[PDB]
DNA sequence: TAGGGTCCTAGGACC
DNA sequence: GTCCTAGGACCC
């Protein structure tokens, strides 16, 4: 055999960052997202906006309509990346075995560890006790023998708490378990499987592989493993970014070919620099552009190219403007970039 | 009805 | 098989 991982999951990441900084909005509904204007959405909301509805990829106008006096942030990236950059020292004070997800969440795998007398809770409680003491945050934790089930937990005594699922404990949870719960069950999978009768991982443990694996290729695999509490993912400590990519969306539609082109101009030295602080020398593996209308419809083109052109991504979009608009209004505007393997 | 990404699928090209 | 490209589901 058994492994001890911790998820560790801050709360409310953006939004607690915001009112540490800033104590003023410690009590008022706030929300980091576009304005209304923008045609944005909330990137994540306080407690006091959560009250009223507000949640993450809400459109900012549902946001407001639901909690009219909600403060909206614009978001200081780089702050949030500070204090990502300080979790995860922290986390490297008790194991090497950490594996990011994002910047406010890590993977540990504390098996092997020799620390607080090998218990995954105490082990667990003085990580999120030492992130409040030097960062001023909270962060909320789960402890289980695989990665998918440390990661439900870690949402179950949030905010500013923990969960532990020991072996013995874990078929009585996976029986009730609602199959959406499982990381990768989305709308779409969780719509597709309760249209034949199947909500929770009691259900999927009651019916037949091979079934699973015609109708849902190799996430039926996942579906019926992770029903049974198998998950072998290991902490992988060692991926890197593959991508990098820059877009906006504008506040009305365009629909001329000059304003498309005006909009590149601006993104384009936006990507080069982030390009170049991972690789200076602008050497990419593929370019590409991104348009998505007005019917919502998305559409790319990429090609293998050895280094960033401004020139070819503005013929590039020209060629997706001209031979795959039909005539529609254009919402969005993005170039993008596939760097190369090692 | 964002912007930052990952992973998977699938057809044709190419070997 | 494996590369190329396009698109979709999903996560934060
Ligand atoms: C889900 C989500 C998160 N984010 C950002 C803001 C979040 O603070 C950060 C981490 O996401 P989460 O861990 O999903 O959410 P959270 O920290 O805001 O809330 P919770 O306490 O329930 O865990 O990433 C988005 O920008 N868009 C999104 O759709
Ligand atoms: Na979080």
């Amino acid at each position: 055999g058994s492994r001890k991982i911790i998820h560790v999951d801050m709360d409310c990441f953006f939004a607690a960052v915001e009112m540490r900084d800033n104590p003023a909005l410690r009590d008022i509904p706030i929300a980091i997202g576009g304005s209304r204007e923008r045609r944005g959405v909330i990137s994540t909301a306080n407690y006091p906006a959560r009250k009223f509805g507000v949640r993450s990829a809400m459109p900012t106008g549902m946001a407001l309509k639901l909690c009219p006096h909600l403060t909206l942030l614009p978001g200081r990236f780089d702050a949030y990346k500070e204090a990502s950059n300080h979790i995860r020292e922290i986390f490297s004070r008790y194991t090497s075995r950490i594996e990011p997800l994002s910047l406010d969440e890590a993977y540990l795998d504390v098996t092997d560890s020799v620390h607080c007398h090998g218990s995954a809770t105490l082990i667990a409680q003085e990580i999120r006790q030492t992130i409040f003491n030097e960062l001023q945050l909270t962060a909320s934790a789960g402890v289980a023998p695989v990665k998918f089930l440390a990661k439900i937990a870690s949402d179950m005594n949030k905010p500013n708490g923990q969960f532990v699922i020991t072996p013995a404990e874990v078929p009585a949870f996976l029986q009730t378990l609602p199959l959406a719960k499982i990381p990768g069950v989305g709308k779409v999978s969780a719509a597709k499987l309760e249209a034949m009768g199947l909500r929770t991982c009691g259900d999927v443990q009651k019916c037949d592989l091979v079934m699973l694996l015609k109708r849902f290729g190799k996430f039926g695999r996942i579906l019926w493993e992770r029903s049974q509490g198998i998950d072998e993912r290991d902490v992988n400590s060692e991926r890197l970014r593959k991508s990098v990519g820059v877009e906006r969306t504008m506040a009305e539609d365009i629909h001329h070919w000059s304003e498309c082109e005006a909009i590149i101009e601006r993104l384009y030295p936006e990507l080069e620099r982030r390009l170049a602080k991972v690789k200076p020398d602008l050497l990419i593996a593929r370019q590409g552009v991104k348009l998505k209308f007005d019917d919502f419809q998305q559409t790319t083109q990429e090609h293998v190219w050895p280094r960033l052109n401004k020139a070819d991504l503005i013929a590039t979009a020209r060629k997706t403007w001209d031979e795959r608009r039909g005539g529609r209004g254009v919402r969005l505007v993005g170039l993008h970039v596939t760097l190369l393997d090692p």
